[PDB]
């Protein structure tokens, strides 16, 4: 289904930002607390007991750690050992980290010591450049896909982690290049603050400096904060007081032009990220098909149909990936060229002709999987081919359909074209929840109109375009 | 009586600092809360109610004011009006302000908007230079006796007062010269933080910068903080938790080399300041007397006695103010010169010969009051004068005694010298609590030994010196 209109507007804006590679993610400690790591308060629980305090009655953990260091003549051995033992455990990644790794985001700023972001980026075969030291800023990893600025330290270097109040006090001098880099990113990139509480003194100082430098012309940043929920045993008045205090905090965040999105549940973050990826993943379509006969239409009429379909797809800011199949590939190229020339960007039209010969047939399967992996939505037209002097049904269209379905791609079999596409349409229609879960009345009507053979070229193309649009957004 | 040894050590050290004019006072809002001004929380009580919050449940009043400004599109009209109406009231000064005005302190740093310090300084006929604007730093008032840096703003300029979080955020840029001046004073002068909570973000930033610049070689500063007392309805465990938290806070203060003195009561501040002034006020003695006969001793023996008494007084770092009386003034001068030459500082020996003639007798009274006002302790020797060919009792010694007593000066009538000094000794002895309240056994023994005419010169001088010492400290 869908979400609140505010969340939908945020999704549209951030998908617009990400596709231009001008988006950054600021991940706090809260993004990793769902993985399985104990909260920092629970880590400091024995430490507070040692100096005679209690974490449950303490609001400032930084001052708690500073008191612990003061008792031990400024020694951090126990704190370093605690953070090293806790944040270096072997835990499975959450879905949020994998989604963020799949997104085309080239900048991560983290206040968490764990390497979950690095691991998520490396699992997706993305070269990630982690920077948590001043000297590391002067060197850039070659062909990096994303840079993770760990602005508070790494788990493998506990002595450098910003935990106590002296660390924050000397941060402005020791880690000044990181402050300058974050100040530059907060004005040159659009941030999405996920799992961040906005209570960090370093972030307060940096944001205040940015606001003082730019006043009302600050760049718009987005934030995700869960609304306060009533505790199991609490009066109504205190819950309303907490909600009022959270509303004031959210309004105060927008002083720095950080728009806050209220989230009912923590699991809504994953649903937002999935939507953001889907609006990007489905932006590329895969025009599958091959035809020597064109069913009810004549060859010229169907060629015009395919040409205009590709022209409309390109006109609606879609990316066409075509295998240059016999009978549809040339007309797809013609439509794309007619729309574009009214040079060719490598992102708009992607041609992958299949090598002809017994040597290329062995690599055909991986070639086709590589093609389909580039796309998010698959559209199937006709699907017959000439074999043994007869118009047989082309099994490559079926193979593409199977590969796209294995990849959880949205399949749109145009049944009006006929042949193997009609069979695909019937197969999808028999079990509609399997291929299109949670569909609406409009989606079902459009799908049932895909097999309406009495439609003209324009009506069928409009049906397909509306179907792809409601799929993408 | 006396106080704890820690407080006594602080008193000695700070009196040593003040007498060298290297001491400064940092007065927070708490020093004025005893005057009659309502607390800042009570001022913000209607403001919190307006935006739906409550001050009693809020710990950060700065964020409360910032929320109030955020609700009103960043307008501070109500807050400015509130602070102007509250901190500009006509209230009587406390004793602490008057004592601080009487002390030889040339630098005051204040986070309070009220003009109580200025008023206290002006009541003592001291030229005070109040600075709360950046431009005001470039101009110094001629012959100023003390400069009051109001580092948060003045009551008469409510719009410039640092009240909300935006003010603190932009303080580092707008009021940077004040930050630099306070950083210089925190390393060139010894501070006494009275009525300050050490929760101000500006002070935290400045102290952290000073510590980062100087590390373990920071100058020693002193602080006065009241120990936590149990509330009327509170469990023992929570009170012990509060005490532990206060002890940790006090220890954390010493990270910046700020030694904290624990005070049982708020009224102990006045008792500490009175002690600090008394150790400075009593450092100057007034050798009163006049002699044509020298009682039991011969003229030469008594001249040697007075000479050695003055020599011992100067040797013990006392300041002698003498009216150049007939019979003691010359020998006081001889003793002071013999001690000093073994130039003359204007503070060690102060000579005020009385103008002889009917024109000077009319101003004699104000001259004598001016002399005695310069001193803290009065010592009386002999007191006879030749009149009508006979050795009459000199009424000027009695007049000096009366003037010193009117000024609450400690009177030490040396009864062994005799004449009007014996009468003075008897008068003080008859009602001893009137002149020496709260005396000890040692003080009474020394006073009773002042009239022991069988004492030699050395024994009598040692008695007087010990008496003056136990008076001063
Ligand atoms: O300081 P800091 O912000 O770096 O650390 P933190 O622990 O204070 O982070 C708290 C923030 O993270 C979010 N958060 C907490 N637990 C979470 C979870 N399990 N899943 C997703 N988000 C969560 C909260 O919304 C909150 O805003
Ligand atoms: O912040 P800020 O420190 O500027 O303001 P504040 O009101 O927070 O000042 C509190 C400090 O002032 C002292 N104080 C409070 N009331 C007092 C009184 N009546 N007399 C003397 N001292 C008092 C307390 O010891 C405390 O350390
Ligand atoms: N002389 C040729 N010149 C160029 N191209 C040729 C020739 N001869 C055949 N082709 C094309 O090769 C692909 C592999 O051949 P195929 O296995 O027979 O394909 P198919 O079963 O028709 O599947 C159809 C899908 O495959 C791809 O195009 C097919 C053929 O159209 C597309 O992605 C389709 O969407
Ligand atoms: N030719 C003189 N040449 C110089 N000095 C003289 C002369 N003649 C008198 N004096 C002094 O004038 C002061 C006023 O005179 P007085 O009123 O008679 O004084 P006093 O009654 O003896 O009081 C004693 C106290 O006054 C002051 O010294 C006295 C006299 O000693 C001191 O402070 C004493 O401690």
């Amino acid at each position: 289904m869908k979400m609140n209109p505010i969340v939908e507007l945020f999704i549209k804006d951030f998908t617009k930002e990400v596709m231009e590679e001008n988006a950054a993610i600021f991940a706090g400690a809260g993004l990793s607390m769902s993985v399985g790591y104990v909260s920092w308060a629970k880590l400091l629980e024995p430490i507070a007991q040692e100096i005679g305090l209690d974490v449950n009655k303490e609001n400032d953990l930084v001052s708690l750690a500073q008191y612990y260091c003061n008792e031990n003549q400024g020694n951090r051995g126990r704190i370093n050992q605690i953070i090293l033992d806790e944040f270096s455990r072997k835990v499975d990644l959450t879905e949020n980290h994998k989604i963020l790794a799949r997104l085309p985001i080239h900048t991560y700023w983290t206040t968490a010591y764990d390497r979950l972001i690095e691991k998520a980026l490396e699992e997706e075969n993305k070269i990630a450049d982690v920077k948590y030291t001043v000297k590391q800023l002067a060197t850039t990893k070659v062909k990096r896909d994303a840079v993770v600025y760990k602005m508070h330290g790494d788990v493998e270097h506990p002595s450098e982690a910003v935990l106590i109040k002296d660390d924050y006090e000397k941060y402005s001098i020791k880690m000044d290049p990181y402050i300058k880099a974050l100040s530059g990113d907060l004005v040159s990139k659009t941030f999405l603050f996920v799992g961040f509480s906005f209570t960090d003194p370093n972030l307060d100082y940096i944001l205040s400096r940015v606001r003082s430098a730019y006043e009302r012309d600050q760049r718009r940043h987005y934030c995700l904060i869960k609304k306060e929920e009533r505790r199991p045993d609490e009066l109504e008045a205190d819950f309303e007081y907490r909600v009022r205090k959270q509303e004031l905090f959210i309004s105060d965040l927008s002083r720095f032009n950080i728009k806050t999105i209220v989230l009912n549940n923590y699991n809504e973050i994953t649903e937002i990220l999935q939507r953001i990826e889907n609006n990007i993943k489905t932006k590329t379509v895969f025009l599958s098909g091959s035809a020597v006969e064109y069913n009810h239409w004549e060859t010229e009429h169907a060629e015009q149909f395919i040409h205009q379909l590709s022209k409309e797809l390109i006109r609606k800011d879609f990316n066409i990936v075509s295998g240059f199949g016999l009978g549809v590939g040339s007309f797809v190229i013609n439509g794309v060229l007619e729309e574009l020339y009214m040079t060719i960007d490598d992102d708009r039209l992607i041609l992958r002709p299949f090598p002809q010969g017994k040597k290329g047939e062995e690599q055909w399967d991986k070639y086709r999987r590589d093609m389909i992996t580039r796309t998010g939505v698959s559209i199937f037209l006709y699907g017959n081919k000439i074999d043994k002097g007869q118009v047989v049904k082309a099994k490559g269209v079926q193979s593409e359909f199977n590969i796209s379905f294995e990849q959880n791609n949205y399949v749109v079999p145009v049944g009006a074209t006929g042949y193997i596409a009609k069979d695909l349409w019937n197969k999808v229609n028999e079990e509609f929840e399997t291929y299109y879960p949670g569909a609406d009345a409009r989606m079902k009507k459009l799908f049932g109109e895909l097999n309406n053979e009495a439609l003209s070229i324009e009506e069928l193309i409009n049906t397909i375009i509306e179907f792809v649009e409601i799929l993408s957004n």
